[PDB]
């Protein structure tokens, strides 16, 4: 559980924002990419293992899921890749309430940045901060708890 | 303190590779860069903020320290920016010793990699995993405690 991590892609202003949530906190990492390809993904993957203690990832589709090039980075970063099918059938809802919540707040932001990749960055900011413990404050709590 | 961050910044095959290191643990975040603006470090810190808690940055140098757009991502993300002055001078130290280690790691995978910035996140990883407790286990630990 600790170690679970979902793959999640949406769009905005005919540009790809890739993300990956942290399954058990609801803590995430995103970045902007033109589009979404087996080689963007890899890269976001490698960045992520590198950063956080990522066991499983279910990936998003099943082109990421297929891509040799994916496969090739799960291996490298000892990530178990595996569907992420929702057989739980609340996890398309939530993920879809995420996208949504994140473009909302990427919307009240987008003012104040020239790129879209800064408000992304911003919205990852405050998504993570904001106290429901926030999202950042559980991520932490749930690895040291596994960790000792 | 586990807020506590200190920005590095040193050249590879006449790129720029800049690094934040968390004091405390030796944990890194690093990324490839074109040069050293006030633009890219203002991006990389607002990245860093929004995925652990950072409440001081010492600055890697003077142009950094007086960017209006680095201090304007200070002040977004309320990170406290301060200088770098190795005031104790085994900071200085500590510091060089990374960049070699952080570039002896780079020269056992670059081949793996085709682009610079892969071998680089490969680096992060290896480093943030080896254990000496790994730095990336110490961070979550310092901040878990912190919170707890
Ligand atoms: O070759 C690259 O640098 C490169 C790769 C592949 C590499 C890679 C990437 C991650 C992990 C292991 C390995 C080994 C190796 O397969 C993929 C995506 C990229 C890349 O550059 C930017 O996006
Ligand atoms: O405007 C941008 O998008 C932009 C900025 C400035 C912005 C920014 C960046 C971080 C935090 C607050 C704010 C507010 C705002 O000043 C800086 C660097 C960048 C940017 O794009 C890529 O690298
Ligand atoms: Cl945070
Ligand atoms: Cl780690």
């Amino acid at each position: 559980s600790p170690g679970i991590w979902q793959l999640d892609c949406t769009h905005l202003e005919g540009k790809v924002i890739l993300v990956a949530v942290h399954v058990a906190s609801g803590y995430i990492e995103a970045e902007v990419i033109p589009a979404e390809t087996g080689q963007e993904t890899a890269y976001f993957l490698l960045k992520l293992a590198g950063r956080w203690p990522v066991k499983t990832v279910h990936t998003d589709n099943g082109s990421n899921f297929t891509s040799t090039t994916v496969k090739a980075a799960c291996w490298w970063a000892g990530i178990k890749q595996e569907d992420g099918i929702p057989y739980n059938p609340q996890s398309q809802g939530v993920i879809e309430s995420m996208n949504k919540e994140l473009k909302k707040i990427i919307g009240q932001v987008r003012d104040q940045a020239e790129h879209l990749k800064t408000a992304v960055q911003m919205a990852v900011f405050i998504h993570n901060h904001k106290r429901k413990y926030s999202a950042g404050e559980r991520i932490v709590d749930i690895i040291a708890t596994d960790i000792q």
